[PDB]
């Protein structure tokens, strides 16, 4: 006989329960301010922790934690419409714009000692060169990229590195497992263009094959199925990403083989082709052109219903934006003598490269209230604690007690050491992690008319 | 054929899939079992599914 299994609670999206008014409020920011050196911040010499001048690239990732003020901390004239008691209030995002103010304009880089033997795109005369150290000083072109994705929870990073090995084994070469990991994706670390989302110092012997900035670092992936997992919606709100790739140029690695190719499927040879020349081949990334009008940006995007059960809605007064562009990433380039003379020397002048970048904002949003039921204050610390405590309205025990006592003493730790695990509240998990930061407690505004996209919602709404 | 209105979910979790680019590899001097499989993207992609 078989039978349903388990009979599971239903979850419910944040439309019906959530009480909607009709009282909007604005977001918008100034001029940003943030800049630094497209491959690595300059430490000072002597003291290598602190900075000297810091580093930013288009390559970097660009998340964004926001803060926003208290909803129930606000002056207002009329209560009449709720119960200040039996509602609470939340906010959700319903009016969107981002754009940037510079002209377009990708930057070009490079590793100056890569690892290239020979062209394998149009000739490999035979026999090939020797050499011990045959690396060069050559550059390279990245995909390009285009995406902007918005959510309240900060957006997942997966990424590559080693895998689970096994125990003393016989007949195997390095056969090197290799397992994912996941994150959350970070402000400051590097973007894939197109080599796998991996470690490069854990993965690189030589480093001698990998650009400069990426020498060592850890470019990561978004987990967009893992992303579309979470039954919340709170992640991701609404999400857009463009992309564009070809290849210009193909060469092989230069080294030992580390495996052999059978030979049952190709003649040996000899003369020039008793040896065998190395073949581990890779393509050039390039990307593509450029268009003023295969924009993500710069647009009001309105939104109408959230990607998920959550409606927009922020939690604990914070988003979660990720945007890229390498369109905007090109670079300056400096150029100051030290003497003077009526005579050109290359040996005269000093030159400094630097890479900048400039974001803004405008949004509006609605206010949502919410009523505070039994069913919905069993619904909230089931999900969340944290939501429910900021309220100052009283406290749920977790559990109403245990079926086991769980050996109570007096005495005080004199004989058999167990674990005693002193705890913290530590008031948040970020504490360690880093993102760009901004207020709008102070950017306040109810009216919309005087901004450009309130003067884009009024006549979406005709009002 | 008839029609109902019953309607059924079907979902399946991440799968393990990585490889060598250009050939699998058989135990040297066994050669009946092989120690990494020539795992290609450009050849053609079955698989059975099992349904109830």
């Amino acid at each position: 006989v078989y039978l349903p299994p388990v009979p599971v609670s239903k979850v419910v999206s944040t439309d019906e329960y959530v009480s909607r008014t009709s009282i909007y409020y604005y977001a918008g920011s100034s001029r940003l301010l943030a800049v630094g050196n497209p491959y690595f911040s300059i430490k000072s010499p002597n003291n290598n922790k602190k900075v000297l001048v810091p580093k930013v690239s288009g390559l970097q990732y660009r998340v964004f934690r926001v803060r926003l003020p208290d909803p129930n901390k606000f002056g207002f004239p009329d209560t009449s419409f709720y119960n200040p008691d039996t509602q609470r209030l939340v906010w959700a995002c319903v009016g969107l714009e981002i754009g940037r103010g510079q002209p377009l304009g990708v930057g070009v880089s490079g590793h100056p000692y890569l690892n290239k033997f020979d062209d394998t795109e149009t000739s490999n005369r035979y026999p090939a060169q020797p050499g011990s150290d045959n690396r060069e000083c050559l550059s390279m072109d990245y995909k390009q990229t285009q995406l902007c994705l918005i959510g309240c929870k900060p957006p997942t990073g997966e990424h590559w590195g080693k895998g689970v090995a096994c125990n003393n084994n016989a007949a195997a070469t390095d056969c090197p497992p290799l397992e994912l990991f996941n994150s959350i994706i970070e402000d400051g670390d590097m973007v894939d263009t197109g080599f796998g989302c991996m470690d490069f110092g854990t993965l690189q012997a030589n480093k001698s094959d990998v650009p400069i900035d990426i020498c060592n670092s850890t470019c990561k992936y978004p987990d967009y199925l893992k992303m579309a997992s979470e039954p919340y919606g709170d992640s991701l709100f609404f999400f857009l990403r463009r992309e564009q790739m070809f290849v210009r140029h193909f060469f092989n690695r230069a080294g030992k083989l580390g495996e052999a190719v059978p030979d049952d499927l190709y003649i040996k040879g000899s003369g020039n082709t008793a040896v065998i020349q190395s073949s581990a081949f890779f393509p050039t990334p390039s990307g593509s052109i450029v268009t003023s009008e295969s924009q993500l940006f710069n647009k009001p995007y309105w939104l109408q219903r959230a990607q998920g059960h959550n409606n927009g809605i922020c939690w604990g007064n914070q988003l979660f934006v990720t945007v890229v562009d390498t369109t905007r990433s090109t670079n300056m380039t400096l150029c100051t003598e030290v003497t003077k003379e009526g005579t050109y020397k290359n040996d005269n002048f000093k030159e400094y490269v630097r890479h900048v970048e400039e974001y803004d904002l405008q949004f509006v949003f609605q206010l949502c209230k919410i009523t505070l039921t039994a069913e919905i204050m069993t619904y909230i610390h089931t999900m969340d604690s944290n939501i429910l405590e900021d309220w100052q309205f009283g406290l749920t025990p977790p559990p109403s007690a245990s079926l086991q006592d769980t050996y109570r003493f007096v005495t005080s730790q004199a004989i058999t050491c167990q674990k005693t695990a002193p705890p913290k509240e530590k008031e948040d998990p970020l504490n360690k992690y880093t993102f760009w930061e901004v207020n709008l407690k102070e950017k306040f505004s109810a009216d919309l008319d005087q901004f450009p996209l309130g003067r884009k919602f009024l006549l979406q709404s005709g009002l």
